[PDB]
């Protein structure tokens, strides 16, 4: 009857059949993280899987399953895989590289879940009464209701919309929103204080053909201009009045004729006249005519002489009055005063005058007379 | 020769050297995922690696390589990787933990390949003929050619571009389309029914320099004013009429001078005159003059008698009448109408009056001469 | 003493109790990716754990730790897991599946980490000096300053702000401006060439409220507008003349009134007149009044005989002169010439004429008179 200690050393290669028991593999070949204490520095790894909250693992004060790869041995160059105990699905990344691969030379954790990313998925929809300005983490959300924006605090207006932030950093914390009919406003918190949404301008709330463009300011183009405007001082030429008839109390004639020109302001047409010797003068306001003339006679014989005498013109009407007197045209023996006249009769075109003598004497006399009339 | 059933149960120990043959290791050891039921329920798992299309794991109706690493023990607290066994190429992980490991809470998978977030690849490049109502899924595309933009349907403008899609939820789809010149158009698909494009006002479609500022909306800022206006009624000073000459035919006198108005409305010139016992009377219009006289003489003594009698102004060219008669200053002894006279000769200067009488008593008589001339 | 070649092969089931050493264990089931040449193709991978850079590993010329996991046996369908080897943090996933598990078919490798990704965290803080043109790339970077984008190139601004990048291709890149007041700004790299910084007009750079509306461009709300007009030519009626006196340097008057018209113009006024046998003859210029007049008497007694006369209208002043001569009104025995008068006194109203005869017969003489006053 062989015991145990009857049988010597043997080589793997004498098992040539079978499945181990998995009780006999070490732990971390059966999917155990308990190969090492939980605490274990994983920059130091030496078995490929571990359970570990050592602060070289990659979130803080948290336990990780980190799975280990390495190369050319487990001291060596190494790839690492750690997903999360608890709390969170996560996972990340890192390697070590060195030309000498024991002095290892860690890589930053890198993130390899989505959770760190921005999702195709949206990160929630926003309900009521919510305030956007508690919405200082990356991501995008989802304003289904635009009472739900009126009713929250600080929705750039009470639409519904898409809201999508960016936090690049605590003092910089970009929003961007587009309500459904696909206006857009921004903001930012920059160094903790949110800045005014500003409003894109679009063809929902502008519309440039309202207003008037330079090139429609112009006076052709002005609406309203009335046909005649009231016109400032200007002087004029007499050409340019050109109707009517300027009155006295303007310093006009009140008429357009000679004749009522001379009415309203009382002047007279001159006088006409013949300065002759057997001349007349007539004043043609009135129309009254005087002529005088003179004849020559000579003697006188005696007793009583009659002689017409021809006005230089006919009066048109009548003669109103005849003036004879006595020219001395010789003094051969007496005066021509020795004879006196008188008017017999008169006519328009002349009178008869008579004549005596009271000295018998002879005498050389004429006969002047001055007539008036119309 | 011994055989196997002579051999006792050995310790591991035993194998004192050599490489297992990797089919004496339980299958999971070797990669196979070979060790349970392609059905088994990832919850209850207790092997480091399966396959299964179980209802738990990531994705329904689908198999997947589920990897499981655990603590304490294979009963207690693991953390799980799956990875797709066909179709895509696609990872998750997943996690229990319980102050009872044994009494699991599995916490929800979370998806590890970017597939599921925005990459910063494109999702593709869209080509012609394409609709972008269709485009209802996250993600962004490249519109490379303005030409298939035209040809297809439903983008803002016939222009290259960027495509960007948030589904946010099936009934709120929201796109933004940036072009290659910078234009931002946004939409949103509300229910199943696409709204329409909304267009940001920006430089390359709307220039405020070419529109008139309230500043600039004033009347000598308003080009194309005429220099002069066509004038409304109004009214005049004679003041303001500074050149020309008014005619007869408007009430003005045609002419310039004192003169020139008498003869344009034919008007004569006042007469002038000295009104005097010896006085004279002059028409300026004919240049004819009046004059009249008288002179003390008083008795004739007879025969014939000759005075000279001075015109009280000298006739500048010549007289042409006179008319003398007899004028009684006093009755002493007898009246004047006694003596007659006649004029002999006259000059520019006076006359020559010759006189005689008929009573030989003492007369007082004078000489009245009355002259026409010019 | 047994030799180990006295002992037959055994069963797995042999060894009944303990754990073996790690160095029994082929080594990828020690984390050590030591199984297979290092250039390995992992398209035939049948260990699940290498280290390659062989062309079908997920990025060319790297290096990757490979894990493999397979279903049914080695050889058929597999999951594999990549993770990078050095210079980055790496991880990627594909799988082969078909009917005929060992007829491979690949899917391509797909990216775990979010380094393909737009990630929750910004790629990076830009400092001063910065070309943006160098930002080819896919992700989000911030500007914290807004002097450093002054200090930088190809910013759309001067200031702080988000930049967003879409990498579609190397001839399609899109990048966005955000600035920290909300201001968008977006170009793209359009087949190498940068196009310029579209700039979107937002309530921060226009305001509607001081540009002009349309409806407000009319006569009646422009501002300015002068009171009066500078007038066109124009023509006017004497009635538009409503003030003032014209002058005689323009045909004028000169005075408002007649007489100062007449005197003005140098004109005289007209002359009245009774033109009757007992008349008269007034020239209003002077007031000079000439009257005729003639009374019958018939015979003279003898003797010295006086007569008043009576002027046809009293001279408002004086009497300067009368002429009286004698008439025959008829021939009863001898000429009215025998009569000879002379006048003996003068007063406005009227005359006395004396008479005498050198005849003692029968005379019808009558008395004229002309007379000269004011
Ligand atoms: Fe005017
Ligand atoms: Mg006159
Ligand atoms: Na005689
Ligand atoms: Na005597
Ligand atoms: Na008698």
């Amino acid at each position: 009857a062989l015991a145990a200690t009857d049988i010597p050393g043997l080589d793997a290669s004498k098992l040539v059949s079978g499945v181990l028991a998995e009780q006999r593999l070490p732990v971390f070949a059966r999917g155990l993280a308990t190969a090492v204490s939980n605490s274990s520095d994983p920059n130091t790894a030496t078995v490929p899987l571990m359970l570990t909250n050592h602060a070289n693992g990659p979130v803080a004060g948290r336990y990780f399953y980190i799975q280990s790869m390495f190369y050319p041995d487990q001291n060596g160059n190494a790839s690492q895989i750690a997903t999360s105990y608890n709390a969170t699905s996560e996972m990340y990344v890192r390697v070590s590289y060195a030309a000498n691969p024991s002095i290892r030379e860690w890589l930053p954790w890198q993130r390899c879940d989505i959770g760190g990313s921005f999702t195709k998925t949206t990160d929630g929809s926003i309900g009521n009464g919510v305030n956007i300005n508690s919405f200082v983490n990356s991501g995008w959300w989802l304003q289904s209701t635009s009472e739900w924006a009126a009713g929250g605090a600080n929705y750039p207006v009470g639409l519904a919309g898409l809201l999508i932030v960016y936090r690049a950093h605590a003092d910089h914390i970009y929003q961007t929103y587009v309500t459904l009919n696909g206006s857009t406003y921004s903001r930012c918190c920059y160094a903790g204080s949110w800045r005014p949404w500003r409003q894109n301008w679009d063809d929902g709330n502008f519309d440039p053909a309202s207003y008037l463009p330079k090139a429609g300011f112009t006076w052709a183009a002005l609406p309203g201009k009335p046909a005649t405007f009231p016109p400032s001082g200007h002087n004029h030429d007499t050409s340019q009045i050109t109707s009517g008839i300027l009155p006295l109390a303007r310093g006009g004639l009140g008429a357009n004729t000679a004749a009522g020109a001379r009415n309203n302001i009382g002047a007279g047409v001159p006088a006409t006249a013949s300065r002759a010797l057997n001349g007349w003068w007539k004043d043609n306001d009135t129309g009254l005519i005087v002529q005088w003339m003179q004849v020559n006679v000579g003697d006188h014989p005696g007793g009583i002489i009659d002689r017409t005498l021809t006005f230089p013109i006919a009066f048109p009407s009548a003669c109103l009055h005849v003036v004879p007197t006595v020219k001395e045209v010789g003094r051969p023996a007496t005066s021509a005063s020795t004879v006196t006249v008188a008017d017999v009769s008169v006519s328009n075109t002349g009178c008869v005058i008579v004549s005596s003598e009271y000295y018998g004497l002879a005498q050389n006399y004429g006969i002047r007379v001055m007539a008036i009339g119309y």
